């Protein structure tokens, strides 16, 4: 059994879906955010939701699924692809950056919803070539499509992004996935064995560097005064085996299994100060400032899609009860 009920979440139109296990509520307004994920058979609130429309506005990436089309910094806003050089707006202006790309505060459409035995979806989609300010930064008709579907006790979080232009163009997408997470009693485990160097302005330098604590990242460790805002490289890779993100409510006795395919190489990881009570297990297709480094493709994770291509990236967030 299955629902879709459209809503008003903080005075912004949204769709509320669900079965008997869970409840998505996303709000197209506000970049397609997936804003509250529920536990029903606990009735516990997975992600952490805005207090009023106007602080969610002053921080859109740390509430619920924020999408980042591309996501994190590109240096001084510039890069160049195939010969040709792009700028993009410097909103980061201590560390002179672009950051979190185009997507996360901008009006997206409803494509379709659609319900069956195999559980409920809902269908988000923007095209780039509609936003005047985004073309003067970035002159390509890319088109994003997000389809999400709950069925059994998951949320299935896809990205179709598509060219439908006449040139190339490089692109990312990661989430700023925003957590509950209570320090005191939250356990976090993460597949990933290396962690990407960083100079001052959280660029990579090219160099990786082994995780110290690694093993305790592998078996589930509490994250007690331990300030994160690291880029790891996925473990997968290299090993094979799980790329997910593990959160382990320690009361409840909930799991949340995040999960994301071969295509996200790379998750960072952010909790502020770690007093905030909330935690970002942020799975990226492409290490931050993919666009500027001289490295392997198979290692930054860069992709390319010519004219007409599509691709589909494959993200979702199981609840477990134990
Ligand atoms: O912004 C374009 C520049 O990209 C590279 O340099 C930046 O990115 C590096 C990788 O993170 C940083 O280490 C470096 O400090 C940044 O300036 C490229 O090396 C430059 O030539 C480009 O101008
Ligand atoms: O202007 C800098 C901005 O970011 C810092 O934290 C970032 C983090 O570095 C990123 O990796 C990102 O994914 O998460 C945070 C922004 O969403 C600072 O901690 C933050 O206060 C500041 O606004």
């Amino acid at each position: 059994a299955n629902f879709i009920e459209k809503i008003t979440y903080l005075g912004t139109p949204a769709i509320k879906a669900g079965n008997e296990h869970l409840e998505m509520i996303v709000v197209p307004e506000w970049g397609s955010n997936v804003i509250s994920l529920v536990d029903k058979t606990t009735n516990v609130q997975l992600l952490r939701e805005p207090e009023t429309a106007e602080s969610f506005h002053d921080t859109p990436t740390l509430y619920g699924i924020p999408i980042l089309f591309p996501p994190n910094r590109i240096s001084d806003g510039t890069f160049s692809f195939r010969g040709r050089t792009y700028h993009f707006d410097i909103n980061e202006k201590d560390k002179h950056n672009h950051l979190h790309g185009f997507l996360y505060h901008e009006k997206w459409n409803v494509v379709t919803t659609k319900q069956t035995d195999e559980g409920v979806i809902v269908e988000t989609e923007i095209d780039l070539s509609e936003l005047p300010h985004v073309q003067k930064q970035f002159p390509h008709h890319a088109v994003v499509r997000m389809t999400y579907t709950i069925k059994e006790n998951t949320l299935f979080k896809h990205a179709t992004v598509m060219n439908k232009g006449k040139e190339a163009f490089p692109w990312g997408i990661g989430y700023h996935t925003t957590f509950i997470f209570p320090a005191e009693s939250s356990l976090f485990s993460l597949t990933a064995d290396q962690q990407w160097e960083l100079d001052e302005r959280l660029l990579p330098t090219g160099k990786l560097m082994d995780v110290p604590y690694k093993e305790a990242l592998h078996e589930g460790m509490d994250l007690r005064h331990k300030q994160l805002d690291d880029v790891f490289l996925s473990s997968y890779q290299k090993r094979g085996g799980e790329n997910q993100a593990v959160i382990y409510h320690q009361h409840a006795h909930i799991s949340i299994i995040y999960k994301a395919d071969e295509q996200f190489k790379h998750w960072v990881v952010y909790n502020a100060d770690g007093k905030q009570g909330y935690l970002c297990p942020e799975p990226y297709t492409w290490v931050t400032n993919a666009v500027n480094l001289d490295l392997p493709s198979s290692l930054t994770g860069l992709q390319v899609l010519e004219p007409g291509e599509e691709t589909t990236a494959k993200s979702s967030i199981t609840i477990e009860l134990n």
